[PDB]
């Protein structure tokens, strides 16, 4: 049980300035690193081709979105192509983005792959040539990264594999971003997939998120310089039973009390299937829970901060700035949210 | 994987209410479960006999002080043999501490045993009949349970046997208490014995509770109806460097908070070999930290709250009170602290 | 990773010696050691009274069977009461047991305990107090020991935590065994209960076995000195799929060879509720099988080598000739089994 | 826990099939696998330039050599470059390799990668596209695959991090190659390197693979249809005091035995820095060592089986049937090693 630090207190300093920085009061992160393939889903939902250009344009258009989202917007999300693409003004997008006060942040995982032996389950790559990747991306401009497990509630599973082997993955992928000055953000996803009810749910999310603390601690990750990105609790997408946002925000919040360490600068929800508004309410009412909650509770949203300016967008240039107005419009609200301040406008049984 | 739960509402909610009165603001833990060959040692150290009366009358010296420190004591551990021994006025231990404010623990474990294969580290035994035993700890007046796993940091030590199965030790133990309305109190004591520095200790620290609170995970333990008991992070006994109670703190403090969820009720300091003096201002130093701290922090001291006491007695009969006067001190003094009311880079951690 | 030698060489030579004079060619285990409570229900199977002195009629009954047991029976495992009994001429059980070729043997757990949060799945308990026990019952003559731990196939088990934490018990009890010059026979017994089919059973018990040799790693244990005791690899009792004797051996060998290292010096069946023919001719295909197998393959049978006798006996003293020889068929046709002699598509596995 | 079988009858026998072939009574294997920057090292200690032709040359070289080596080696593994490179008269080397009476082996890892927080330790990369170029291979003629692992002998290592780590990777490693078709050779080797003495590397060596065995049960691999690749139980190469040949193979085989299941169906041992009589003397001791041994015990050399071969060549092309005459002459020295039957550069220290 010997001590080789993985870190000097430089770089835990500046990983932890970063990862503050991101989940600063008000403030969440835009998910906008959608893969080649999973954009392309997006555009075909408003008959609109998917082009390098057509992916430029949509992205311009998220990330020059006027001032409004400033004081909401700590963090965005890129994929590869976009971190090396440009305004139609010359400028970089990770240089738009830092101009308004962003940090810029790169998805670094290559996907899930099946885990033979198992009932679909699934772990993910993107290992190989990690740390130099990290090295690069850095120099270029992103200060924190993302990776996503994914995991699924059913009859067999999550299985002791899959948690145990993503968990593992994650604390690799963590050790090698940290080496290189990158906060990574944990994605443990477990879908909403199937008719299991909300205790099933927080029991899940409750023994995933043991495991993956587990394991970092195991990799000497310096968790003041990374960020959980869990899902919330909620029901299955087919349970019958209904639930209030008052339920889901304890039961996620209970979740989380049991499993993360304070030490961990903040939590930035993924939405899933929720809708904009749904995502921003659970949001809210997490925040209100009042429950003593000793990290940032805030969002790391795709769908739910983009699904109204796509729409509005419809692959026309003349929509641009009502498309522009629907994501400022789900920046604020989410903003506020990620305080308690959103408006419209028994512990044990958990 | 499924549920099956472990607790219903009703047993969680009993648990947690327990664990909170423990631990309620201001207050801490009298450790005073001493086994028979344990206060054996403490006895001998004031020339003073080790007879079942002496045991007796010595833990009701430290039972009956005075009201004041009815709102520093949460709650008072016990020895098997005393929680069935009386005061001179014919009450039941259990009953004198009740009726002063205090919740009833008892130690439960049998004591350290060899690890073989390993460079002298041990695990614990007690499991045997553990249910049984609890079941009636409780109908006799008992609501919380200790049980002391001990740790070394050596050249091997701590080994990842001896920490994966101290760990699985004290989760079986807690599950068993709470099955039987007992909140356990969980000590994994790293021992300060050694020149170890004091990040050494802070390193060792942060492998023993993620260890420790995975196990409690698997074995599916209500983390709101546990409290710990951890060593404070501090450096060797023989540690050539020297620190400040600032940088104590602040290495305990950032221990904990990479290692303990947000759910467990309370942290109680065990004393480890520390006088009454530095316990109590490095326990103030600890609550004085400037992290965020999401469970009470206090004491469950031994010796820190009885050192005094002790010598002031020296087995004679006519010095109750001046050694009563001695234990309230300490437990005056630690009420403070565990508030940060008492006066006698943290990325370096 | 540090060698820290739990054993020397000459403690090795010790339990490596008694390892395998216990599964000699030809011979295999009685399992006597049926405790007050489990003998209680055989004896009211025959309308026998439970006490001290029948239970130590029917025990001599066994123990002193004539000399054609004596290649047949490695070893006897007894109940701690019956270690201490002794037969009619004065002589005690173990110094019998030992005057016919057997090694004497001490079961030394103390049954199951529930765990919480499970579908019904338990522990054992028994290691408080282990190793003076087993230091006791070395002097006073017993050379190996048995631990019983207990899984079952069903929806949602075994779980990881039964099968982590019954490994880690297991592993606990064997190195306290070695230690004391006792060879440890490991027994994870996964019950036949239920409708699961063979593969089923194949692929829990492939899952249970690496559990618990690499738990046995972990805590240092010398492989060489111990004995396995599993199931053999079968459908459920339930179970409305029909296999012959042969693809029962196939499937139990397969399992066996997947998990057992090569070291382990034997592995000794529980006949886990098989009639007394059935398991005789399982263990017989399970021996002809025809792939590579690097272990003793014998019984350590409880019920498979006494219901006849049992029954032969009836509880009367004067059945004791006729009982006696029910026994001895049951020796001689499992001594015939484990030497492939008795007569009464691999990557399908 | 529940079944949902990895694979069918069909692919287990396939998988079977291919294991035993390699390890075939007599039979052993050549790792001709080193990557480009490895070879260049052996090149460079000959004055020979890392070309592609010499590369491809010298590989030649060990594949076309007489056909007294057909029933010495069951396998030759081989780096990705050499898998899709031809022989003078056209023909790929992996139909030489087959025409020979050999399985084609390919190597698939990606090198080792620091482990942070680590006292110098690594892990090993190349899952990434796995089984994609698992795919592949298999169509292009290799039907196994070779993953090295690395592990050291030190005050603090192997840690259980890197213990842990690797066993694990190496199970994702067999599971993906399994799935394609492909035997993977497991390979964890803890070097050689330092001072520690027998017992020492015997005690890592029993705990590194009892980790390796149960990471590979936690991800469902089928053992009978992989082999492994482990360091044999020596001394340090730094260690003073000295141990017989029948004390090595005893402390090699005891460590196998108590933690290698039956079911694997070859050990194929890495020749580390032994030479090339060392390693075959050291082999032929452990197949002799009167204890049983369930699983064909033989080989997997690079150096043990080239270093003479290597020295011969020069780089000449004139040298062809010099060199072709040293290596025919280790592979039949080692096919009867890995048989006991075998009585004595082939003594210069490889390390
Ligand atoms: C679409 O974004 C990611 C999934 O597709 P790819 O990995 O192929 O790009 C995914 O990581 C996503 O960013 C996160 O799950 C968060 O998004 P949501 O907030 O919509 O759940
Ligand atoms: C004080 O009681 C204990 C002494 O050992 P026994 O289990 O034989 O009675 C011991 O548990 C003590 O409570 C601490 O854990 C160690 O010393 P401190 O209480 O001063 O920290
Ligand atoms: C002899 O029977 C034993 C009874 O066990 P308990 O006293 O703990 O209830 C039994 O455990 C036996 O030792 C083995 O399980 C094998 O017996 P069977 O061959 O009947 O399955
Ligand atoms: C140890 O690895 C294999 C056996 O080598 P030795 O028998 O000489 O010890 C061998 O295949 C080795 O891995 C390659 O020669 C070199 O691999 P890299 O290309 O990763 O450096």
């Amino acid at each position: 049980p010997h001590s080789h630090p993985a870190l000097t207190p430089e770089q835990k300093k500046e990983l932890s300035d970063i990862a503050h920085r991101i989940v600063a009061p008000g403030k969440g992160i835009l998910a906008a690193d959608e893969s080649t393939g999973s954009i392309a889903k997006r555009l075909q939902s408003i008959g609109t081709e998917n082009t390098e250009e057509n992916r430029r344009f949509y992205r311009q258009l998220l990330l020059t979105a006027d001032d409004r989202v400033n004081p909401c917007i700590g963090g965005v999300i890129l994929f590869h192509e976009t971190l090396y693409q440009k305004a139609d003004d010359g400028r970089p997008f990770p240089q738009v983005i830092k101009s308004k006060g962003g940090v810029v942040g790169i998805k670094v995982d290559k996907g899930v792959v099946p885990l033979a032996g198992t009932n679909g389950e699934t772990t993910t790559q993107g290992l190989d040539g990690l740390s130099e990747r990290c090295a690069q991306y850095k120099k270029d401009g992103a200060d924190f990264a993302k990776w996503r497990c994914v995991l699924k509630i059913g009859e067999h599973t999550p299985s002791a594999l899959a948690i145990m082997e993503n968990a593992n993955v994650l604390a690799r992928y963590a050790s090698i971003c940290q080496q290189n000055g990158i906060v990574p953000i944990v994605e443990p996803e477990i879908l909403p997939d199937g008719d299991h009810d909300l205790k099933r749910c927080q029991y899940v999310t409750e023994k995933v998120l043991a495991a993956v603390y587990k394991a970092l601690s195991d990799h000497h990750i310096y968790l003041e310089g990374t960020l959980l990105k869990p899902n919330m609790v909620t029901p299955g997408h087919a349970c019958t039973q209904k639930y209030s946002h008052e339920e889901i925000a304890m039961a996620t919040v209970t979740a989380l009390r049991r499993t993360v360490p304070p030490a961990v600068t903040g939590v930035t929800f993924l939405s899933g299937g929720q809708s904009e508004e749904e995502a921003s309410i659970n949001l809210n009412a997490i925040n209100k829970c009042p429950l003593l909650k000793p990290w940032a509770l805030t969002f790391s949203y795709g769908r739910a901060l983009q699904a109204s300016a796509l729409k509005a967008w419809g692959g026309k240039k003349e929509n641009l700035k009502a498309a522009q107005e629907e994501y400022v419009k789900r920046a604020l609200a989410n903003s506020l949210a990620c305080q308690g301040k959103y408006t419209p406008s028994s512990n044990h049984a958990y």
